[PDB]
């Protein structure tokens, strides 16, 4: 009666005799879609059906991969967009307008922070930043402006955590709406709208695609949330369609998503646990040391710890910047999720224009490096960090 | 000489890109990754702070979508261009980037219905200003400009109508109050008309159309300034909007460039012919082509435009009823929203697109009950001329 998650990751949505026999769904790469009469055209340019019409909307494997997302995500419905930027422009561009106020989790991936202080943001709508685990510093935040309230858990850069539910029971007292980025546990971990949010947004370009080929984004939520964000947001907001063939390619990823998943965990794992003993380190934050400050929180709505690390050297910047130039199975780059494990050093990065001090009010620690943890063999990913915290030294 | 101008076919073809620096590849490989890496800590810091050249994340830069940017460029005349999601993508990017509250944007009179519902439901509650102006009336235009006027937005031919402004003279009336100009080149493609080259500060596309020609993918280009489009690219696009074209569809995208010249010069010959023979029929009571001396606009048209495009509109003798009949008739032109494709597309948006309403309205945006608009394609046009004959005599 009710598949599992890998079955339905596979299956859901499809069925092969309903399309000539084709195992794999065929690739809709069209732009428009006609009619055979003029009274069929006249039906889908107000709606009764559940057809199609234009590949900006309606386009069947755009549909397939919507569902499917929704089906995993325990969400009524599924939005694909051209990237994790446009599945969130999208949303917040169509829930705000001038003088509401959105609440935001206090650290937040850097585009989505620029998109709120120097987008939205400059078009007058409000922001106000608070620690989203504190339900105290929450329910006393709430204004009668608060429309939404925006969050990722676990958080960039310190994993911080949110309380869903709780977040959840406050929002409902003020019919606030809740959106959370769930790009990091995937909803294989993590099913925020099964603790209560309305929305969930994904950067599917990270774990869900898990390849580094594509970029995409998911929105999954209620039918008539997630209908607005597609009739507004998308398709007049923001244009921020998603190729057909990157959605059959993120479908295709998919497939392997609970393998991946199970492999990213276990590999983070013992890095975590070999990193937390090292004496370069003087700080961890990963969700599965006992150590982890939310450590409880986190085995409430995560099923997994994950797979990113991130760690404090002793010796600041100059060590960040040693450690990142040694390493040799770990790439040097930004972004998170794929098969090849990737290493970033902020301070000496992407936040090396500004100096000492404005790192530290964002809370970038000076020598904070953090790993996305792949799927290569540990013993060559133990190696290459074991040297390369030998060369930070 | 050598510092002459290659023709437009040559880069179309070859612009940007030299198969040597690729291990001679004749066609440029495809950038389908998310994400680039940094040799160094510090070439990577170079890079966040503007001393080297190179990529940083597929959302703000990528080779394959490079090449086709500074290809796109290159034939509109223009410094920089960016290549996006889609066409709404390009104007979304544009628009959210130029304009805060308290600035105004004038519009042209008509607007693609999406364009107008984004500035009407969209940017326009967010505390932008917006007004409509004829912008072929340029004294109206001169008389509509205030301080606050920031943009001056429109398509030329306009949707629906075909409807044409003069580029360069709207040029010349920004220029001496501040505004900048965008405009919609769909319809025409660089092929046939560069606004930049008439003035025009930026152009954007829907690619999706023309450019692409085949009707299989999703995109959007802006040209313009280097500074302009790098704005754009860094806020629009990047934070704004998140429109990223993904690589795979950018490749197409230049595939199809490489025959743009030889598409649009037939998609011109056969809509020539077609409006040529609706004007001589019967049951035609009204025909719209830039082609014809009959066309309002006629001078205006062949001074901006190498030749008169590929759209036409035509009403029916008889009302709403007569589209009907022709439309379902159609045997090889498709019941389809949507141009540029190789294949000819045909609406009736009495009963079509605008069928919501009743046969009073509409007159509010200004559509006719007979009013038909085709896109014509490149089938061999003696199979479109019989088409839309039998179909004109089942309209009767």
């Amino acid at each position: 009666k009710l598949p599992g998650f890998a079955t339905r990751a596979i299956h859901h949505g499809y069925d092969p005799q309903d399309h000539g026999g084709a195992l794999v769904p065929p690739v809709y790469q069209t732009a428009t879609f006609t009619f055979p009469t003029v009274e069929y055209g006249a039906a889908c340019f107000a709606g009764e059906q559940a057809g199609h019409f234009y590949s900006r909307i309606s386009n069947p494997t755009l549909n397939l991969l919507e569902a499917r997302m929704a089906s995993l995500e325990g969400g009524e419905a599924g939005l694909a967009l051209a990237s994790g930027m446009g599945a969130i422009t999208s949303t917040l561009w169509t829930l705000l307008r001038p003088g509401d106020e959105v609440l935001l989790g206090n650290t937040l991936y850097g585009h989505t922070f620029a998109f709120l202080h120097h987008g939205i943001g400059e078009f007058g709508v409000k922001l106000r930043h608070v620690d989203m685990a504190d339900l105290q510093a929450l329910e006393a935040a709430m204004t009668p402006a608060t429309r939404v309230i925006y969050f990722e858990s676990p958080a960039n850069p310190n994993m911080h955590m949110a309380d869903i539910a709780g977040v959840a029971k406050i929002a409902r007292k003020h019919g606030a709406t809740v959106v959370v980025d769930n790009t990091y546990c995937t909803p294989y971990l993590q099913r925020p709208l099964e603790l209560g949010a309305d929305l969930v947004v994904h950067s599917a370009t990270k774990y869900l695609s898990g390849h580094g080929d594509i970029t995409a984004g998911i929105v999954v939520g209620s039918q008539a949330l997630v209908d607005r964000i597609r009739l507004q947001g998308l398709k007049d907001m923001t244009g921020a369609v998603l190729s057909p063939h990157d959605a059959a390619l993120l479908m295709r990823g998919i497939k392997t998503l609970n393998l991946r998943m199970d492999r990213h965990c276990a590999n983070a794992q013992v890095l975590a646990e070999f990193l937390a003993r090292q004496p370069q380190v003087e700080l961890i934050h990963y969700p599965g040391l006992a150590s982890f400050p939310q450590y409880t929180l986190a085995r409430q709505q995560m099923s997994q710890p994950g797979g990113m690390i991130a760690f404090e050297l002793k010796g600041g910047i100059g060590a960040g910047r040693r450690f990142m130039n040694a390493l040799q199975l770990f790439s040097r780059a930004v972004s998170l999720g794929d098969a090849e494990s990737l290493a970033q050093h902020p301070a000496s990065m992407t936040h090396s224009s500004y100096t000492p001090e404005e790192r530290a009010h964002y809370g970038i620690s000076e020598g904070l490096v953090r790993l996305s943890v792949g799927l290569e063999d540990i013993d060559d990913l133990l190696a290459d960090v074991q040297q390369a915290l030998k060369a930070s030294a």
